[PDB]
């Protein structure tokens, strides 16, 4: 399991429910990152994508809502239903895009981390979730310069130590 994020520099990811910034190149890799794979998303961060549901992945939508409609994804109501979903294709690899209420619900079960940082600072209201990073060993860094430089931006991977 991996999760799917970028972040500000103070560790910030949403501002009023969407994105505190608009960054094209790292949602060019959100695409492609998650062609092919099941993505996890908690209800908000499904209803602020622009397309719903968003081509070529399956989009499974985590809700409390038991008539919940999204057609074309797989609407699930609790984590033991996302993993239920995850045994019946052993092909695809989970992605968990978020929010932060999703980001903590799979907290214990994450082994990898695609980050994207931002060097600047934003406004908003949501952050990510606290993880041990003394856990985990920095794997690959590809840095990205934008005329903006509070845009210019890290990915990062990183895998769990054993
Ligand atoms: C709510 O706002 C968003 C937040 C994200 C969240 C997000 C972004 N980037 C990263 N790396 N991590 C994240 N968790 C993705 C997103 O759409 C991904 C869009 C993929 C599009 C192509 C977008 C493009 O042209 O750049 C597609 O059609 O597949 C939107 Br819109």
């Amino acid at each position: 399991t991996a999760f799917l994020w970028a972040q500000d520099r103070d560790g910030l990811i949403g501002k009023d429910g969407h994105l505190p910034w608009h960054l094209p190149d790292d949602l060019h890799y959100f695409r492609a990152q998650t062609v092919g794979k099941i993505m996890v998303v908690g209800r908000r961060t499904y209803e602020s994508f622009p397309k719903r549901p968003l081509p070529e992945r399956t989009n499974v939508v985590l809700t409390h809502q038991e008539d919940y409609q999204a057609q074309g994804a797989v609407v699930v109501h609790d984590v033991a239903a996302v993993f239920a979903y995850a045994k019946q294709h052993p092909d695809q690899e989970l992605v968990i895009a978020g929010g932060a209420q999703i980001f903590t619900a799979f907290k214990d079960d994450v082994d990898t981390l695609l980050v994207t940082r931002l060097a600047g600072s934003f406004e908003g209201d949501t952050k990510m979730i606290p993880l041990n990073w003394d856990d985990f060993t920095k794997v690959s860094s590809r840095t990205v310069e934008d005329t903006n430089p509070a845009l210019t931006h890290t990915y990062e991977v990183w895998q769990k130590k054993a």
